[PDB]
């Protein structure tokens, strides 16, 4: 049940993929990989970043994985190039995704629901004042359609319910998403501009971000 997926293809690669920065406040938690292109490494900030002995990648104390940027050297540019390519094909199929199974569903505030399988569109702002739960098998699909901004409360949690996936649950965000601080989100983020992790916060999916990602000693899990 649900829509038919969005292939990442390489953008598939990365907790964290940004085209203008990415700022911690540490300590941070990331695992997977972090991208950022065609912005340079100097606009990855707040990672006492470790460039490693090839110059095609650097290392931070909070990732689990590699950084790259766009001026690293051969070939990080070119795999960069490629990922936030697959990031913008990704973000135009969530985005154009025709015959919405719900519309306007609850004007856009999530807070203590339980949400089905399917294609969701809001021509709104999208928010969750209160804990909800995302309910369907391991197969099952959710894309969330967003014109408008995204955010989660602080303190406030998204459940999976029934075998459901983060992998599975795309939020494509044309708006500015904000995850408050401590709050726990599930699902891959398809945003067109900001996305801010607040202190402690956390995230099962990835974060793949058109402009800027700024975290707060937040928990960044690749799924």
């Amino acid at each position: 049940a649900g829509p038919t997926a969005v292939p990442l293809g390489t953008a598939g690669n990365y907790a964290i993929l940004a085209s203008t920065a990415v700022s911690t406040v540490p300590q941070s938690a990331i695992t997977g990989a972090v991208g950022i292109s065609p912005a340079a490494g100097t606009f990855l900030t707040g990672f006492s970043l470790t460039m490693s002995g090839t110059g095609t990648f650097s290392t931070s104390t909070q990732v689990t994985g590699q950084l790259t940027a766009a001026d690293y050297g051969t070939p990080t540019p070119s795999i960069l190039t490629t990922a936030i390519g697959d990031m913008g094909t990704a973000y135009t199929n969530g985005a154009t995704r025709s015959g919405p199974d719900f519309l306007e569903i609850y004007t856009g505030a999530l807070g203590g629901t339980t949400l089905l399988p399917g294609l969701y569109k809001w021509t709104s702002s999208v928010g969750a004042s209160a804990d909800f739960t995302i309910s369907g098998t391991s197969t099952d699909t959710w894309i969330f359609q967003i014109d408008g901004t995204l955010g989660l409360a602080a303190g406030k949690k998204i459940t999976l319910a029934g075998g459901a996936q983060a992998k599975n649950i795309i939020w494509v965000v044309a708006g500015a998403v904000s995850i408050e601080a401590g709050a726990q989100f599930e699902g891959v983020i398809l945003a067109k501009t900001a996305v801010t992790l607040k202190t402690g916060s956390s995230l099962n999916g990835r974060i793949l971000a058109q402009t800027s990602v700024a975290l707060q000693s937040a928990t960044v899990v690749q799924k």
